[PDB]
Formats: structure tokens, C-alpha cells, sequence
């Protein structure tokens, strides 16, 4: 079914759920800290779920990819090889910034949020400050009790504010990853594609201090004991069977202005695609010259490949459903329907007009802003800017610090400086710097107007780029100890420093702060406009009987539907792949190089008792008409009885454009079958201690 | 069903043909000059069929592509535009070498052939000359009557020899080609792929002189009146319907030695695919610069793309079916089964070991032979070598002239020199010379033992190639009138020329002749070994009750089966594509850029009464489990009653490996539906004169 339904919409999807075949009572889903919703956790950008009362967490391989990469070396490459922790003490730290967020409480704070915003009257910066101070105040009151992290979510353009309270587990350990030839089978060739044969799963364990409270990594820490964990299905999942997903989709743009869509399709997607593929060929070449570069940049490369392929996908998607025309059509249809509605229709019209003029800005500057933004986000320079920015914010009292730089954020910044150790190589960073500066100096002179960068370049050719990279090569910020010194340092040490990256951070910061204030003014302007227009778009969608659910905003959503394939002319995609499809794609070479143990078990039909008679084999991946996006990776797929039948990990090629214009005919979630997960762990990359802890052994 | 059955195997397939659903009696098919089989013609490299009593002939677009290309200029591009001849006098000559072969007679000359071979005794070269002298005698005699052309066929490694007598139409004219965006919809992207949306058809007309006798192009010639022509099907083709193809498949390699297959998989296919893809990029680049090079090289580009992609598809198929494992098992099993026979087995085991010797010879110089072979077949150099060779053969009496340089061949040679006029651009030829010369000079010193070429290169780098290409640039063989002059010139005239291409031909010719004699010695050695071994393989294969049929060898074959899709893990390919499928792939960019008329017709559902209610639309292409290969292009697909339901044009991706190891599960023919052809001639690129002549108006 279409829709990323908030839990508070469970009453309107209660009937649809039962009709699709949910056998649980809908009000069992209503208890978000109950069985099974209470087992569903957020990782920040991925979903996971508890699957044992000893804090065992299951997610996708590509979600654990970060943590596996942090633990990998050129010699001991866990991304390539499995990882298995036979005992608690073998489990590896997923790194200082790894999180499990266990939902505690959702509180609607709409009335108070709207009063805070209104209390600022017509001043747009005042409105943004007012909402930010409201956010900070709600978060501070909510985080008063140790171990909780809270977050204010804005729904439906600001028509709804809800304050989420999570227990934040800060000690997450890697328990099991299949080899990358299973976790990532078919690599970037099969990414965003069906048929799919990817065992995209991994396991973490959540830990807490001896005292029960969240704690950073310590040998003393004990497994978290979740109230609720999912059970693997004992009922074989089959074609047409009900499935549902709970998870944390990050962002959809289905309510975007036709103008926002058009910018994205004509500029952002093609430009990012193009530059990412160029950077990717650079990182791949660097990785061939030094395995340590390949490992240290493997998370970036995976992530940029994903985006670049997705962006291409979305572009083909938009051509396939004429998204430009549908956006146009629906926008005009809302504006007309608003006209007929006499009195009450005028404010929404006005709101539209406001939101329109907002597209006008970035026309000549958008390449420049990408190239400078990308240069400023290379490792050494990014760390300099982050560290300098914190030193500035430290001056201010905590409640006036920029979000991301308050006391409650310090541990995350410090953990970022630490993780960079496993993700930084001077020679690779210098090539990224060179690449983005090369794009800047290739701009027309009129667009090459960044005063600071022009000063530091002292020219507009290759030699000028080389000499500035040469100069930035003198930074000491490649040293962890250096970064951790600067982490603590007064803004005056920064403004005095002769470190070329710090000097650059110091020179660019006035511009960055001005750019950020302009961003906040734009957010202020839209804080009454966006909500009134989207309320009208919604009220118009409702009038035509369409589905009304908010755009994804990284909060908890339910989607549901059934296991089913999709069709194109001449092709019917069947809802399941099987072991034989994996073996059939074997080329002996990346990314189609399964472990010999897999090729031998499939040749021997060693199904391990996991074959589905309807398929005549063990299912690997399955399709369903669920509505998931970025953030839903690792989401548990529950059958009619709330049992784990799989993990969400991907969409088919036609689904990627549903981020903008949803297509019920061809949008499918790809999931990894819980049977393939068990099969891998029995027959291929064994995890006997895990099968026992899951009560499958 | 599996097999490319010779007509003489109709007894064995009568039951199967009836089981599959043939309504025609099998003895109807045994009549090769009767109805429908007498409608089916050879084009030489393609199949076609008469579809009117006025000599109208239907074949693929890609078969007519050569003729369309010869009639095309940058200014008036019939490849891109289509072509329609609304009357006889508008029909364009398909060019001097276009032929239609109407089968007259097959006679089995097995015993005479073997006697002529046995009669030569023990010298391999003697046995080569003896079959060649025999071939020529059976041909020169069979070619006695004016209009006729005969060919000696070797079946099953020389276990059978059959003489084909054909009436040779020498005046072929383009009647109709749809636009390239229909004829080659999806271009190299959809080539060898299902689903497929390609209108792959064009119409020729066979002309003879007023006497009724075959003649070259003359304005005075009249349409040939065929004894037999296919009617378009009135019964709509559906899934599971019986279909059969009669056509001229070129070569299959199912009886190849395991070693021959291993050499093809490991060297020939990957190497040709690599160099062909580099040469295609060069041709695309020159074509983009110069519309004149684009049109002149479009036939070459189409062909090389087709082979390059085919070879990659075969390499992928070999791994999917483990072709190497199957060839090694079958060979090992035949060798063992031959030890189980006593005396009965000892000759075949003798023959095997002699065939292995041939493979080691070709190994040593395989790279040199490809690069020098390709260089010697560039346009000016190939013309020089062919022209000088013929002056040499002229010196000799005709009976003693090499196959292809006899009196009966002069017309084709002269044809080739004319057609090159529409297929040559000196600056493209120079890039081809450069490319293949660059591969030669890159070889290790030890492989660079072409004496003449090293003398002519005077170096082994880019600059030495640059200077050989500058020197060969002074040739005049770019002029048609120079070529036709050399076509008539004595051996001495050649030896006198200061034309550098001719001097090269003169210089290299002695080595080409030794290499050709050495090749005739191997062919002589092969003339008794090959039949003995292949008879053993056939014997072993019948013992297992496996289907036994000769490898394709450019002779007439029947294949049959049913309209059906195929499956892959996660995918069920449906047997038809439809109009909406063509519209859904539209991008407004080559190769997915349908005529505006097609999109308009599809968006309006103008099905011009051709809709199949079982599809909800007009069918475009369809799948069937027939056994076709290169040569079968333009083969009529006949329903149960022998009426035309479409034309064979391609195979699915997984089929192409069936050239070496037949895979019944995933081998399908892709045919264009006769309703799509009619639909295109009604609604898109009208041919109302052909709709009338075909009895569809």
C-alpha cells in the first residue's frame, strides 16, 4: 500500500491492515514500546530491530557497513571476509558514533510550537530563532533524565510537531557480518535492481553500563536487555502474504513544489551523479595503488555509488511517469481548486506565491556552491571548519549554541574526529581537494567569485590548484591527537594558528555564518507559508480521495502490503529469488563471486530444511508493494503475526522516483528473506552461537 | 524443440512436429520446391521469403541494412528515414552483390565425394585439391544452365556431402524499410535482449530479365514470379501455438572439440570483443565528426556491435551453463565409450589426437594472425590483395583457379569493389589501419615475425605506424574507377604499379600463399579425422538418446516448437511484447526515439484492427523455443498451417551460448509479429501498395 503512515494514523489504516491480512490486532501496533513495535529501533539513517533478550540487533549489511569498515584493515578486511563473534568478548565496537535509539515516548507539542513561532510575529529570523529555542527547550526538559535523547520532528511542512524521546544506546558492537560477496552480492551492478540475490544482513549487540544506563564503550559494559524483541517467522512467507514494515524513512518530497522538483531533476541529480562517478573512479584508482585507501574510503565509495546510481534511477524514473507533468498538473489543480474555495482559499494561494519566489536564488551560483561545499567537506578542511565552529560556539551559553554544537553534541563531534582516523588518507584527501578545486577553477570567471578561495588559489589553473593543495598538505589535522587538542581549544588559538587548514577555516567562517543566517531566514519565511500550502495540498489530495500521510522526516512510520512482483511489457518479476539464482549469476569475479561454501551448498541442494515447497528452494530476496525510502534500510518485515520474515534493504529500479511521485504499479521494496539469513548462517558463513541465541539451531 | 534439422530428417521429427501442433503434413514440408518451403529463400548470410506472386520478399531490416546503407547519403539517410517504393520504378537496387537464392535441387553426393578424397591417397594437400577439384566439377556442371548457382555442403564433419542447386536472382531491389527507429528500435542496448520492441522487417523485390532468366540490374527487368510465396496468417498467434522456421543458419559449433571451445572462450571471443569495442568507439567518434563517415561505416558498425555483444553474451552463457564442464564431460565420455567399443572405436580415437594437433598450430601465432588478418582486410589493403590475387588466378586456367577467384566469382568481386564506393572514407580506413597496426607493433618482438609488415613498418611504435599509414595513404584504390581498372589488369600490371597498397599486396602475397597451402595441408589432414571423430560423437550421442543433427553449415534447416517465454530466477519472460512496450521505452534519444506517428498511434490506441484480445494490444515481438543462429535472420515463422506469423531476427541474451552448448531452458528465438509489420505499414510508415499486394487491404 502507498503511505508512510505515522503511528497516530493507525486508526485510519486499521481496516486496510486487517483487509491486507494483518492477524494481530491493530491496537497491538498502537503500543510503540510493546510487542512488536518496541523491538524496532533507529540507528540514525538506518532501522534495526531487537531479535534477542540479550540486545542482539539485526540490520542490513550496508547499514553495518560503516561499523565493519571501521574495524577493517587492508590485511584483515571484514568487508571482504565475514565477521563472527563466537563470544560476547569477541564483539567489536561499531565505533564511538554508533547508536541504537529505543523509542520511549511521542508527545504532540504542535500548539506550543505554533505559539512559540507566532510569538515572533512577522520577523523571519525571529521565527527561526523562536522555533530553535522551542526545540532546545523541549529537548533539554526531555533529556533531563540520563540515557534519553529527544528529537523534535516537524510533520506536513510544520502543521504538526512531535517530540520523540529515545533511550540512546552508545555502545553498539558488531556480532556478525556475512562476507561482502553475500552482504553486497552483485555490488553496484545489482544495486537498485531486481532480480536481487543479496544477503544484506548483519548483527549488532546493544550494551549499557553495569548501572543499566547508556555508556560509551567499556570492557565492563553488559548487553542491553530489551523489553521486546522480534521472533523469526515459523510460517513460510509466500506470494500474496501480508507484510508490514516499521522504520525511520529519512526524507520524501511528494509534497514538493513543481519548481523544487524541476531544480532537482535538471541540476542536482545529474550534476551530483556526474561528479560522484568522477570521484569514484579516482578513489577506485587510489585503492588499487594502496589497499589501505580502498579500506579507509570503502564507506564513502559505497555511499557515493549508491547515491549516484539512485540519482540516475530517479532521472529515468521521472521520464517513465512524466513526473514534471504530474507535478505541474497537481500544482495547477491545487491552485485552481484553491480559487473556487472563496474566502478561506486566499491564505494558501499567498503561501504558494511566497514558496515560489524561494526557487529564484541559486541559478549562476549552484555549481560554485556544490564545488566549494564539496571542497569545504573534504576531511582536513571539514575538520578545521567543524573544530573552529565549535570554538566559536563554546564562547556562547549552551542554549544559544548552534544545534550540532551544544554540550549534548560534544561526544558526537569528538566521535567524528576519532572515526576520521579510519576514514582519512592524506594522499586521497589531497586528490579530493584537487578534484573539487579543479571544478571551481574551471567555472566561468564571473562564477569563480569566492573571495577567500580566490585569495588562497592566487590563480585559476592546475598549478594554482597544485600549489594550494601543497599548502593545505602542511596541515597537522591528519593526526587524531592534533584534532582532539583543537576539539578542546579556545577560538584565539584557532585565529592565531599557522596550520593552513585552520587558517582557511578562520577565513571562510564569516561567509559560512552569513550563508547559515540566510538559510535560517529562508526557514523562518516558510515556517507559516509551507504549513498553509501543504495543508491545502493535503485538503486537496483528501478531496480527490488520494492517500494523505506526511513526507518522511526520519520519524517512525508503518507501511504494509503484500508480497508481490511487478510487470513491464514482456516481463513478469516473480516475488522471490532463490539459491539457484545466486549460483546462476556466479562469474568468479567481483561483484559476482559467492563463497565456495555457498556454490557447494547450492550445487548439493543443501537447503538446511529452509526450502519453501512453492519455490522448490530457499528464497533469497522478495518483492512487496510496501512504501519505504532511505532510512528504512534494516527495517524488519513482519508477517500477519508480527514475526520477522525479512529485512527491507532496497527498491527496484522503478521505485527510486517514488521519492517525488509515488507509482503503485512498479514501486517495490526488496527484502532479504529471514530464511536466507538463517541459511547463510548455517551453510555458508556459520554463526552457530547466533542461531542458538535466535532459537533457530 | 532442439535441433537444426536437415529436410532429410523430416521422418525423425514428424512425430515431434505433430506433438508440437503442426497441422500441415510433414511430407508437405519434405517438398522443398513446393508450398510453403519453396517460398523460403537464401539471401547469402540471411533468410527471406517470397510473399507475393510478383516476387515480393520479406526479410529483416538488419538483413536489408546493407542495401538501405548503400542507398543512403548524409543528406538522404534511408537508414534514419525509412524507404517506400510506391511503384515498381521507385524500387532501389539493393546493390550488385544482393542475391535471392531459390532452392531448385538437393542431391546427396556423399559416396562420390569420399571416393575423390580416398582416391588421392595419403598426401593431405593432395586430398584438399581432390575435394576442391570434385567440388568445382559438381558445381561447374550443376551451374551449366544460365540462371543457376550451386554449392557443395559438408555435413557432420564430412560424413555427408550434398549439392544445393539454386536459381540465383541477381537483381534485388529495396521496396520498403521502416525508419531505423522502428527497424532497429533499441539499437545496441536491446540487441540480443528480451523484452524486445523492434520492427525488424523490410521488403525486397526479386527481378529477372524479360526472358525470365536471372540478370544484373537493368531498368528493363521485370519482377520474378515465384512458383510459391507465403500468405500472412489469418489465425492470430498466441502463447503455446506451434511455430516453425525454415532458414539457412550459418555455423554452430556443438560438435567442436573441448579444446576448440576452450580456445574460443579463453582467447577468440574476449579478444575480438575487446578490439571490436575499441574500433567501434573510433568509428562512433569519426561518425560524430563526419556524417559522411557515419553513413558509409554504418553497416560495419552494426555488424561489429552485433558480433562484439554476441561474444560477450556467449562468454556469460558459458559460465551460466558451465559450457567448459559440459564440453570436457562429453568429450571425456566419448573417449571412454570409444575404449568400450574395440575395433569399432580405434579409428575415432586415432582421429581425435590428429584434430588436437591442428589447435596447437593456430595457438602460436593467433594474436599476430588476428591483427594482420584485420589489417589485410582494411578497405584499400583488402582490395589490393583481392585484386592482385585475382590477376594471379587469371594467369591460370579456370578449373585450377582458387574457390572465389573463378569465372563464376568475377561478378561478386566486381560487386564488392562497387559497394566499397558507398563504404569507404580514406580517413576512417587510416584509423582502422592504425588501430590494427598499433595492436601488431605492441606484440612481443617474438610474435612480430610478419617479415613484409616489419620491413614496411621500419619501427614498432605509434610513429612507425603513423608513417606506414601516411605511405599507404598515397593509394588510388579509394577511387572506384582505379579499382575497376585493377579488376581488369594482368599480373604484370600489378607488379609494375607504384600504388603503395598494390606494392603491399605484391610484397605479402607469397607469404599469404604459403599460409594458404599450409592451411590446405591442415584441411587435408582434417578431411578424414573430422568425419571419424564426429561420427563417434554422433554415435555416443544417439546411444544416450540425445538429439542428433549436423552443426549448421549455411544449408536449409527446419526448427520447430511453440510460442513461449522463459524463466530466470525472479523473472518470468512473457511470450509477447506489445505497442505500449514500445511507447514505454521512448526517450526521444537514439536508440529509443520512435517516429512521432508511432507514439501518436499508440497513445490513441489506433490498433488498426490488429489487436490480439489475449494481449489487449497489437503484438510487437514474440518468443519461441526454436533453435536458430546467424543466418536465420529474416526466416519466416510459419504457424501450424504454414502461414507467416513473423520473422526470426534474434535470440535472448541466454540463447547465444547455444552455439556451443544448447540450453533448452533459456534458448528462445525472438521474432517480429506479422501483425506489428502490418501495423507499422498501416499506422506509422505507410506502405499501402504493400498492404494491397500482401492481401491485407
Amino acid at each position: 500500500a502507498e503511505g508512510m503512515w505515522v503511528p497516530q494514523q493507525l486508526p485510519e489504516i486499521a481496516g486496510p491492515l486487517q483487509k491486507a491480512g494483518l492477524k494481530l490486532s491493530p491496537e497491538q501496533l498502537a503500543n510503540l514500546t510493546g510487542d512488536p513495535m518496541g523491538a524496532v529501533v533507529a540507528l540514525g539513517g538506518c532501522t534495526a530491530s531487537f531479535v534477542s533478550p540479550q540486545g542482539l540487533v539485526v540490520t542490513n549489511h550496508h547499514c553495518a557497513y560503516g561499523a565493519i569498515q571501521l574495524n577493517s584493515t587492508a590485511q584483515k578486511n571484514l568487508i571482504k571476509d565475514g565477521f563472527n563473534a563466537p563470544t560476547l568478548k569477541d564483539e567489536l565496537s561499531a565505533g564511538p558514533n554508533a547508536r541504537v535509539f529505543v523509542l520511549d515516548q511521542i508527545t504532540d507539542v504542535t500548539a506550543q510550537a505554533k505559539a512559540a513561532i507566532a510569538g515572533a510575529g512577522n520577523d523571519p529570523l525571529a521565527r527561526s530563532r523562536a522555533l530553535d529555542a522551542f526545540d532546545k527547550a523541549q529537548v533539554a526538559a526531555c533529556e533531563a533524565d540520563a540515557g534519553f535523547r529527544c528529537r523534535l520532528y516537524s510533520f506536513s511542512g510544520g502543521n504538526t510537531y512531535r517530540l520523540f524521546r529515545n533511550m540512546e544506546i552508545k555502545d553498539v558492537r558488531l556480532v556478525y557480518a556475512p562476507p561482502g560477496s553475500v552482504g553486497k552480492f552483485g555490488g553496484d551492478v545489482d544495486n537498485w535492481m531486481w532480480p536481487r540475490h543479496t544477503g544484506d544482513f548483519s548483527f549488532y549487540r546493544a550494551y549499557v553500563g553495569k548501572d543499566g544506563k547508556p555508556a560509551a564503550f567499556a570492557a565492563d559494559n553488559v548487553p542491553y536487555q530489551p523489553k521486546h524483541f522480534l521472533k523469526f517467522a515459523d510460517q513460510p512467507l509466500g506470494a500474496d502474504d501480508f507484510v508490514m514494515v516499521a522504520g525511520y524513512p529519512g526524507r520524501t518530497n511528494r509534497y514538493a513544489l513543481a519548481g523544487e522538483f524541476n531544480e532537482t531533476a535538471s541540476f542536482t541529480y545529474p550534476t551530483i551523479a556526474k561528479h560522484y562517478n568522477a570521484v569514484l573512479k579516482m578513489i577506485a584508482d587510489a585503492g588499487k595503488a594502496d589497499a589501505d585507501v580502498k579500506v579507509k574510503y570503502a564507506a564513502t565509495a559505497a555511499s557515493m555509488n549508491n547515491v549516484a546510481k539512485n540519482y540516475l534511477g530517479q532521472l529515468e524514473g521521472f521520464k517513465r511517469i512524466d513526473a514534471a507533468g504530474q507535478k505541474q498538473a497537481e500544482e495547477a489543480a491545487v491552485l485552481a481548486w484553491l480559487k473556487k474555495q472563496g474566502a478561506a482559499g486566499k491564505p494558501a494561494l499567498a503561501a504558494h506565491a511566497q514558496l515560489l519566489k524561494h526557487l529564484d536564488t541559486s541559478k549562476s551560483t549552484r555549481e560554485r556552491d556544490l564545488f566549494v561545499g564539496q571542497f569545504n567537506n573534504t576531511s582536513a578542511v571539514g575538520a578545521a571548519i567543524t573544530l573552529y565552529r565549535l570554538s566559536i560556539e563554546r564562547s556562547k551559553p549552551d542554549a544559544e549554541r548552534e544545534a550540532g554544537y551544544q554540550e549534548r553534541d560534544l561526544t558526537t563531534i569528538e566521535g567524528g574526529l576519532k572515526q576520521m582516523d579510519r576514514r582519512y588518507v592524506a594522499k586521497m584527501d589531497q586528490q579530493l581537494q584537487t578534484y573539487w578545486l579543479d571544478q571551481y577553477v574551471a567555472l566561468p570567471a564571473a562564477q569563480r567569485d569566492n573571495e577567500v578561495l580566490n585569495k588562497w588559489l592566487a590563480g585559476s589553473d592546475a598549478a594554482a590548484v597544485k600549489s594550494l593543495v601543497n599548502k593545505l598538505g602542511g596541515t597537522e589535522l591528519g593526526s587524531l591527537d592534533t584534532r582532539l587538542k583543537w576539539f578542546k581549544a579556545d577560538r584565539a588559538a584557532f585565529e592565531a594558528s599557522n596550520d593552513p587548514a585552520i587558517q582557511y577555516a578562520v577565513a571562510v567562517m564569516p561567509a559560512l555564518l552569513k550563508q547559515e543566517e540566510q538559510k535560517k531566514i529562508r526557514e523562518g519565511e516558510s515556517l507559516t507559508a509551507r504549513p498553509l500550502y501543504l495543508q491545502a495540498v493535503a485538503d486537496y489530495k483528501k478531496s480527490q480521495g488520494e492517500f494523505v500521510y506526511p513526507d518522511a522526516n526520519l520519524s517512525l512510520r508503518i507501511t504494509f502490503g503484500n508480497v508481490m512482483g511487478y510487470g513491464k511489457d514482456g516481463v513478469k518479476y516473480t516475488p522471490f529469488t532463490t539459491l539457484e539464482g545466486v549460483a546462476a549469476k556466479e562469474t568468479g569475479e567481483d561483484p559476482f563471486d559467492s563463497p565456495k561454501a555457498l556454490l557447494d551448498a547450492v550445487k548439493a541442494k543443501r537447503y538446511g530444511g529452509l526450502e519453501d515447497k512453492r519455490l522448490g528452494s530457499v528464497p533469497v530476496n522478495f518483492l512487496s508493494n510496501l512504501d519505504i525510502t532511505g532510512g528504512n534500510s534494516g527495517s524488519p518485515v513482519l508477517d500477519a503475526n508480527g514475526k520477522l520474515v525479512g529485512l527491507a534493504f532496497d527498491g527496484n529500479w522503478e521505485s527510486v522516483s517514488s521519492n517525488w511521485v509515488f507509482d503503485p504499479v512498479m514501486t517495490r521494496m526488496i527484502a532479504v528473506d529471514s530464511r536466507y539469513m538463517q541459511w547463510i548462517m548455517q551453510e555458508v558463513a556459520p554463526a552457530p552461537q547466533l542461531l542458538k541465541e535466535l532459537n533457530l539451531a
